[PDB]
């Protein structure tokens, strides 16, 4: 049952312009999804401290970066507080209006793309690396669903029958561009986290899969 719906039509204008832009410092989006990650757990760390059994659905607080090589696709997972059905139409697809319309006009003047977290609107960096998206999400009050977009005017969310169990959180899943699959390799993985993401409150965990060999 795939419901669609339409983005407000700013964040359309604001995703055509990230995943054709040519700027040349595009490894800030992971900087920029590890930090709306961090907010995700903060979020429910803020109701843990009142409720701690919002805990029980994931104990862990954790982001987790999974390469699956094969798929050509970067997963990015956090156990923060999830987004319900309801949520993702809304978070994704139609608030963050203000943002996207500053952004632009501030890009139009000469920003530097990697201000795009300055504008609350730092989700959408994805763009510079992938050129479709699916974001899995569960909220202690919810379902698991996931919401998919492909940078055009449209997006879906459906009731999630397929992808592993979070528990509780969201993980992102970036199908890359052709060009940009240096972001599925450990070392430039280290390294990018390691420059760009220093101050975070929470394990930063990279799977990685090697043969075993004798």
């Amino acid at each position: 049952q795939g419901e669609t719906h339409e983005f407000t039509a700013e964040i359309s204008q604001l995703m055509s312009l990230i995943i054709n832009t040519v700027y040349s410092n595009k490894e800030i989006f992971l900087r920029e999804l590890i930090s709306n990650a961090s907010d995700a757990l903060d979020k429910i760390r803020y109701q843990a401290l009142s409720d701690p059994s919002q805990l029980e659905s994931e104990p862990e607080l954790f982001i987790r970066i999974i390469p699956q090589k094969d798929q050509k696709v970067l997963e990015i997972r956090d156990s923060g507080i999830g987004m319900t059905k309801a949520d993702l139409v809304n978070n994704l697809g139609t608030i963050a209006k203000s943002g996207t319309k500053s952004f632009m006009e501030a890009l139009s003047a000469g920003a530097d793309v990697s201000m795009i977290g300055q504008f609350g609107v730092g989700f959408y960096s994805l763009f510079l690396v992938a050129d479709h998206v699916q974001v899995i999400s569960k909220h202690n009050d919810d379902e698991q669903y996931v919401w998919e977009s492909n940078a055009g005017g449209k997006f879906t969310v459906t009731l999630d029958e397929t992808n592993e169990r979070l528990g509780r959180g969201t993980m992102l899943r970036l199908f890359l561009k052709e060009d940009q699959l240096e972001y599925l390799e450990e070392k430039r993985i280290k390294e990018v986290v390691k420059k760009h993401s220093e101050f975070v409150a929470y394990p930063i965990q990279l799977v990685v899969t090697k043969e075993v060999e004798k």
